[PDB]
DNA sequence: GCTGATGCGTG
DNA sequence: GTCGGAC
DNA sequence: GTCCGACTACGCATCAGC
């Protein structure tokens, strides 16, 4: 019945009772509209899990087939990560196209968008025929619509879907149909709660039953301590399966049928299925290693400063490689799927590897930073215009002609890829590692590693917690660098000449600023990076206050920003503020000491954050470009 | 055909 | 990528 | 400690306007 009072947090919640659409029909986009309301305006993630756990109750029950693209709404994903699908909408086409379905002028709607640091606000608040009530499974079609249009007026087509959900919402389903596109959809709930949630629901609704079904609450029956205990250990196994298979158009189908305990039959970690990498936590020093890491026998390695590249050989001869995402990167990588046979033992018929890819010169023998691992073309190439040498440094081996090593620790993982491929100087060589447990020769290893070109030291485990379990823990190898280190690294003092709006969660204040480093020469202050990251929220408001005051209507005239974003407010040369940062850039926009190092290009930073309030300096007695320009040239330079 | 704006995926 | 905050 | 969402530089790919 009436969708717009579906409440989906309402206690002791049923699914076939209190939902808001009758049997094997399409689930309404308000039921997902609704739910999202419910969520937004709590902050309990627990509470949160259980709100979608009951609209997705529901959908288990009365429409098995909407399932999966009512978890992609709620994703605000399209698909799979490795069919690379993409909105191609941005802000510009979105605001436009809400100006288009409602009358007011671009540049009003414009401004309303920056005010409130929402979209989905403006779209809903502006007030013909009301069309039909829109589908969920209806709004995913239209979504995915969107992304496939290409080429010349594509954009244009796009607008008219658009202006067509638009013209089709009721109540809310303007706020989030407009979030969704944004990319930002805000709700307090992500991958981890969308799958908690799922789990849950397909446990307290078991999939598969014949309308009406026998058990509505699985759950009833159980004692807390053992439903808390039965959930947490059912959300595991999803979980993990997800890791492995972190694909939902593959999972869904199965889950539907076999139910959740046997799932991890079916789905299988296999080569051409990109799995989830693991990830690091940073470790701030070499006390912190041996606080985590007390007990247990470590290895370490460099940390390369390439991009990641997972490499699927597959039995049949053909490979695969998939970038950090889950994103298919065989397209840009033909030397490496041509070189593939010679790292390959030849008794090696299948495998998984987790890599980095790095910049190699060739006529030099020596690394490449980033920045030059960036300019190799994308998409698809052909193998004659390859112009960036890349060469692998392998730090693991997860699959291997047929076993999947995820359940063996790292020292049996180690000893299986060192044994199986071979090493070519210049294309493809084990990470640069040294298992100890001194203090000494570890930062002289810390030091050796940046000396040779890295950003530091990898650290993890050999036979403690050595899984490639994602599962339990994400994070659980360390990533150990220089700039985390409370004294060491790059640290300048920059000027603020201007600030940014902020959007969601610093909607109503400066989200941003703009930081400049007096030239000498010239006189002149230079944009040199924008900072939107390391102020707590407290100094946050000291800020956008004491700022409040410095307000200009016009840059100074020695200020100099080129092509940054204009500042939303520019501000009065005054605030002098201290910077840490991972490197320096050769800046294809920003003006900072360009010339002193390139014929065009200025300096910028790279990973900037904020420390703390340099009040004792003034502006002239910030960072100069020449200072910038130093620091840039000392910096692994060959 | 080009160019400027900008989306999106690396980090 | 870095980072803080709420639970 | 986990999970989520603020924010960042750099550059290839793409398409509206001209
Ligand atoms: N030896 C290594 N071990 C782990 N990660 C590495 C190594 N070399 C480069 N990386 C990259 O470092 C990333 C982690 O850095 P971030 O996380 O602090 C990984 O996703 C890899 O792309």
């Amino acid at each position: 019945l009436d969708p717009s009072g579906y409440n989906p947090a309402k206690n002791n919640y049923h699914p076939v009772e209190d939902a808001c659409w009758k049997p094997g029909q399409k689930v309404p986009y308000l039921a997902v509209a609704r739910t999202f309301e419910k969520i937004e305006e709590v902050s309990a993630r627990l509470r949160m899990v259980e709100t979608l756990s009951n609209l997705l109750r529901s959908v288990v029950a009365l429409s098995p087939p909407d399932l999966l693209p009512v978890l992609y709404l709620s994703l605000n994903h399209l698909g799979p990560p490795q069919q690379g699908l993409a909105l191609g909408v941005g802000d510009g086409v979105l605001l436009k196209a809400v100006a288009q379905a409602t009358g007011r002028q671009l540049e009003s709607v414009r401004a309303e968008a920056a005010e409130k640091g929402d979209v989905g606000l403006v779209a809903e608040n502006s007030r013909m025929l009301p069309p039909p009530p829109l589908t969920a499974s209806g709004v995913f079609s239209k979504f995915r619509d969107i992304a496939r249009l290409t080429g010349s007026a594509s954009t244009a087509k796009k607008i008219d879907i658009i202006k067509g959900l638009f013209v089709a919402c009721r109540h809310s389903e303007a706020r989030f149909i407009a979030r969704s596109l944004s990319g930002r959809l805000r709700l307090g709930l992500a991958e981890q709660s969308v799958l908690a949630a799922l789990s849950q629901a397909v446990s307290l609704t078991p999939p598969g039953q014949e309308f009406p079904p026998a058990m509505v609450d699985a759950g009833k029956g159980k004692t807390a301590e053992a439903r808390k205990t039965w959930l947490e250990e059912q959300g595991m196994i999803l979980k993990q399966t997800f890791c492995e298979v972190p694909d939902l158009d593959r999972i869904i189908p199965v889950l539907l049928e076999h139910g959740l305990e046997r799932l991890p039959e079916h789905c299988k970690l296999s080569p051409g299925i990109p799995l989830k990498p693991m990830l690091a936590h940073p470790t701030r020093g070499i006390s912190e290693v041996l606080k985590r890491f007390e007990e247990a026998a470590f290895t370490c390695e460099y940390k390369y400063d390439g991009q990641r590249a997972q490499i699927h050989a597959l039995e049949g001869g053909e490979v695969k490689i998939f970038s950090r995402n889950q994103a298919d990167n065989t397209g840009k990588y033909p030397d490496i799927i041509s070189r593939i046979p010679k790292i390959k033992l030849p008794s090696v018929t299948s495998f998984i590897l987790d890599t980095e890819a790095v910049a190699w010169d060739r006529e030099k023998k020596q690394i490449q930073p980033f920045q030059v691992l960036t300019t190799r073309k994308r998409k698809e190439v052909d193998a004659s215009e390859i112009q960036v040498q890349v060469c692998l440094y392998a730090f693991d081996l997860i699959y291997l002609n047929g076993e999947s090593l995820v359940r063996e620790p790292l020292s049996r993982r180690r000893q299986l890829l060192r044994e199986n491929f071979v090493e070519t100087e210049g294309e493809f060589v084990f990470a640069t590692s040294l298992d100890t447990k001194d203090i000494e020769q570890i930062a002289e290893f810390l030091e050796q590693s940046v000396k040779d070109s890295c950003e530091g030291l990898m650290v993890k485990t050999l036979d403690v917690d050595a899984t490639y379990e994602i599962a339990k823990r994400s994070h659980n190898w360390l990533k150990l660098k220089k700039d985390y280190l409370d004294g060491v690294g790059d640290t300048l003092d920059l000027v603020v000449i201007g600030a940014y709006l902020g959007r969601g969660k610093r909607a109503g204040r400066y989200g941003g600023f703009l930081l400049a480093s007096y030239d000498e020469d010239s006189e002149e202050l230079q944009a040199i990076c924008k900072l939107g990251t390391g102020f707590s929220d407290e100094e946050l408001e000291e800020h956008h206050q004491s700022l409040k005051a410095l307000v200009l209507p016009s840059p100074r005239p020695y200020v100099r920003i080129d092509g940054a974003v204009i500042p939303d407010h520019w501000l009065d040369p005054s605030a002098v503020w201290e910077v840490k940062c991972a490197d320096l850039s050769l800046s294809p926009i920003y003006p900072a000491a360009r010339g002193l190092v390139d014929s065009d290009k200025g300096i910028s930073l790279r990973f900037p954050r904020f420390i703390r309030v340099r009040e004792d300096k003034q502006p002239e007695q910030a960072t100069t470009s020449a200072q910038v320009a130093c620091l840039y040239r000392k910096q692994s330079q060959i």
